[PDB]
């Protein structure tokens, strides 16, 4: 399908469409805060997204979808299983600070004793399309730890659906996109699990972010959901060392006001905390608060264990029964080939060699490098570098054209790819493994020139 | 009273900037928006619209008076408008010293030689009032019909205020209910179907750079939404008309070769001095069969002339001649203050009270302030005849100022 070049035939065309999108976009809160302005909303841009959804096979957006409460189930098992997150841990905690000082966060909490079974788990699934024209689904990543934007995703669809209707094509090829709805009722269902209505629930958030006008909608419903009851408040880790402490009776206090829900958009993982903000983040985890996620089901979506998880009987570790063969089999289906650098068998050795011959056919990763920047960092890498390090098979994406709608670019034909995101929740009990609620809800493109923005599938 | 509950419910500068900080993030997220004064020309940013951060407070019993005289002044002006021997002799002096209002009273004539070649018009009016101090009085400073718009803006507004109340603890029942943007559509709407050819155009007769660009964008989509997709949009300036509009040899009018069937005007007649290339765009438009949104005639039977004229005794009895008609009559009059024949009027002393002011970049504080009541609403008619399909009153706003911003009425 190459309908976005058939559909945009003209120069005048091109901006009378770009022209009705971006005013739909602000008109429906397709925003973000200007990079100029973090920290104030009095002016906000256009979230940057392609003019038309981009094809993608409707078999693959199936596949992705369907796979994804197994896929939560799978994750949520892991992060449960302590044996198993020390383990995958126990070398690259040598090697990265800020990695051990998570896991000893995690450490403290095992060892004080769980004070809230009640947790929320928060999941996007990355997949791109691999090349056989023929392709199959593969995954490249897991995301828990700071999921948002869900609104950004489904108001994507519906411009989406707008401008397909403006080009005279039919939109039921543009599946339905709800996760911000999901988002919304799982947070208020964890809120109400705590059990107490004047208990806050805190967004633990960046003061800088181009996300805060999300953040309002998910406010505005969560208030509109508890007839007014709710009280909500915003804070980062920085400031949550001063204004976070931990109750004698375990509750977290925010100013000294007990706090129901510590809604994360501050990933564990990914942002690079200082010791005031950790010292917030070990008082948030040791608390009875219900955590949206809790740091354990943070740090189980690490590069290291997507890694362990593809080999030999650990998915089985998780689903042991005949019963859930079927969920295993599912999910093993989207793998590609991933592989460790920690130890010294005569596999790992030959993988190595393979990747500094053959460097086309890998991408190297940290908790990445391509081509012959991956054989030489292969080539020089430290002893102590190679337990923070995973090798994957490389992926060859579909490509298709499409337009990107940026605020002050002017739009052009782009050679494009895809990555499909898949999202959803999962409200747990980490006592006796128990779900109340494990949902796929949600999903989004995410689109690059090949040689980036927000798109929604057009299915085929 | 609840006359100064603003300063009672905004008592540090930590709750007025928690506050403050909300509404600003519920106005982007509900589109209560307009383009910056930076870049009037691009829609890739927008600030959010000059508001008040709270309802300001109005009596009850005006905004009451205001709202029920509305049908009946919407009637007079249709009237008036209609009324081409009222209309000639009230500018006929007026004409050798304003060489804008000889151009627009010149096309009205050369339409009158012609025959009006479209019967069905839509009047979009504000009228626009103050208090005057005695205890309060309403009094009608203000008649508004040639381009009437951001009635979007105004019930988001009133939306935006219902939110800050409950963040304050105040009762939300005495913010009126403001659904004028709704009348303001289907009004449009009907009047698109008036003409009788779904392959007409919908002309947006609009400014190329223009801070309500996404309102009028709004009412796009929403039309659109009304025809079931079938309703094509144009949007097109004076200065483009020029070259762009043509009248056809059967009175249609042409927007690069394409039937016009309704032209809705966001270009005042009376408020934008329009050069000899807009003239001629605006005679155009005119003469065509082209439903007009409003009439030229219309929109400048709204002039301070014709407001002083209509004052005078027995001048409001010539377009409700009946004894039925008195109570309009008696209505629409008491709302009149003194008008004397520019022209002499009045001067009233309007009800102050505090209030802050939400703006692009500017810290909030408390200023005192002063309140102008505007009442929206449409008719559908027909010049031929002077039957009327559809008229009523939908919509208000508060437009406050420093003894400005769009606020809202809180009711006491
Ligand atoms: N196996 C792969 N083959 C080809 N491209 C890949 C592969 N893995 C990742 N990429 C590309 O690199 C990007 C970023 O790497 P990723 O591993 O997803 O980490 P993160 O999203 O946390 O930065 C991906 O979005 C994708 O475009
Ligand atoms: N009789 C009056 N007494 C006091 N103020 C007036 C009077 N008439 C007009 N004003 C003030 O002048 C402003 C603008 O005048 P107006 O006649 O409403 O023209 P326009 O709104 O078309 O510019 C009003 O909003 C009001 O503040
Ligand atoms: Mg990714
Ligand atoms: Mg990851
Ligand atoms: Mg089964
Ligand atoms: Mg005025
Ligand atoms: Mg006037």
């Amino acid at each position: 399908e190459d309908y976005v070049e058939k559909s945009v035939n003209s120069e005048t065309k091109l901006h009378k469409l770009a022209d009705f999108a971006i005013d739909w976009a602000h008109n429906n809160g397709l925003i973000l805060r200007t990079k100029q302005f973090l920290n104030k909303s009095d002016v906000a841009e256009f979230a940057p997204v392609s003019l038309l959804p981009s094809p993608f096979p409707r078999h693959a957006f199936e596949k992705a979808v369907a796979v994804h409460e197994a896929l939560q189930l799978l994750y949520f098992r892991v992060a449960c299983d302590y044996e198993f997150m020390m383990d995958a841990y126990k070398d690259v905690v040598n090697t990265d600070n800020h990695l051990r000082q998570l896991v000893n966060i995690i450490k403290d909490a095992h060892k004080q004793g769980i004070k809230q079974p009640t947790t929320l788990l928060i999941m996007r699934a990355d997949y791109m399309l691999n090349t056989l024209d023929e392709y199959e689904l593969k995954q490249v990543e897991v995301n828990t730890g700071a999921i948002g934007g869900l609104g950004i995703d489904r108001r994507t669809t519906e411009l989406h659906r707008q401008m397909l209707r403006k080009v005279g094509m039919d939109t039921s090829n543009s599946p339905a996109n709800n996760g911000d709805s999901n988002m919304i009722e799982s947070l208020f269902m964890a809120w109400e699990a705590f059990g107490n209505k004047n208990a806050l629930f805190v967004f633990l958030s960046h003061e800088r972010l181009q996300y805060k006008f999300e953040l309002r909608n998910i406010q505005c419903q969560l208030e509109e959901l508890s007839n007014g009851q709710m009280k909500v408040e915003y804070v980062s880790l920085k400031a949550g060392y001063e204004q976070l402490k931990l109750g004698e009776d375990y509750s977290l206090l925010l100013n000294g006001e007990i706090v129901g829900v510590v809604y994360s958009t501050i990933s564990a993982l990914g942002h690079q905390a200082n010791a005031r903000e950790m010292e917030a983040r070990r008082t948030i985890e040791l608390s009875n608060a219900i955590k949206a996620p809790s740091l354990a089901i943070a740090i189980s979506s690490s590069k290291k264990i997507q890694q362990l998880l593809t080999t030999p009987g650990t998915l089985e570790r998780f689903f042991p029964s005949a019963t859930e063969a079927d969920k295993v089999a599912a999910i093993r289906e989207t793998f590609t080939g991933l592989w460790g650098l920690e130890k010294s068998d005569d596999q790992t050795e030959r993988r190595i060699k393979d990747a500094i011959e053959n460097p086309a056919n890998y991408v190297l990763k940290s908790n990445n490098f391509y081509d012959e920047a991956l054989a030489e960092k292969l080539r020089t890498m430290p002893q102590a570098e190679r337990a923070s390090h995973i090798l994957m098979q490389k992926l060859i994406p579909m490509a298709t054209k499409n337009y990107f709608l940026r605020p002050f670019h002017e739009p052009k034909l782009n050679v494009v790819v895809g990555e499909l995101g898949v999202n959803g929740t999962l409200l747990g009990n980490l006592r006796d493994q128990s779900v109340r609620h494990n949902v796929q809800s949600g999903h989004l493109l995410r689109t690059k020139l090949r040689e980036g923005v927000g798109d929604s599938p057009y299915l085929f």
